């Protein structure tokens, strides 16, 4: 059993938009941008939509690149995250009530202050390859176990 989440990426040639969390989940952490699928939309629309929610940009296309699971000791409930690219925004970023946006320049992105999973998998999304990753946390802090693959296909 397992609850779809996205998970967007806004990756330029030299920086990557990420967003301060703001209140609740993942708060105090830049992250990129996004939140739980609803019922009647699918992945990417639910990704597009938390796009513009969180960040108020609109995008010409997302492309899928990889899919990772998490795995927290005592919930039942896994999180399918389901995390994105793209190129082309429209428009410029503003703050929601959930993210400050800041551009990061690609060798400045503040991984201390991200869920720790990110250093792992970042560097495949710069690299462009497709991946399926697994991470179990205890809390919110430590990894425990965690499997990272290249795919062809998410
Ligand atoms: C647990 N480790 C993690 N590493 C990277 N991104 C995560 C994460 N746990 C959740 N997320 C992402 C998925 C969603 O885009 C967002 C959670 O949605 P919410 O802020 O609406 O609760 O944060």
């Amino acid at each position: 059993a397992s609850r779809l989440y996205t998970l967007v990426l806004v990756l330029q040639p030299q920086r990557v938009l990420l967003g301060m969390k703001k209140r609740g989940f993942g708060a105090g952490r830049w992250n990129g941008f996004g939140g739980k699928v609803q019922e009647g939309e699918t992945i990417e629309d639910g990704a597009r939509r938390e796009l513009q929610e969180e960040s108020g940009l609109t995008v010409d296309a997302l492309h899928k690149v990889g899919q990772i699971v998490f795995e927290f000791v005592g919930e039942p409930e896994l999180m399918d995250v389901h995390v994105f690219c793209t190129d082309s925004i429209q428009g410029t970023p503003v703050e929601s009530d959930e993210m400050r946006p800041c551009w990061f320049q690609l060798d400045q992105i503040p991984f201390k202050d991200m869920w720790p999973d990110d250093s792992y998998w970042f560097p495949l999304l710069l690299q462009k390859k497709k991946f399926h990753g697994y991470f179990k946390f205890q809390g919110q802090d430590t990894i425990l176990d965690y499997t990272l693959r290249e795919v062809d296909t998410v």
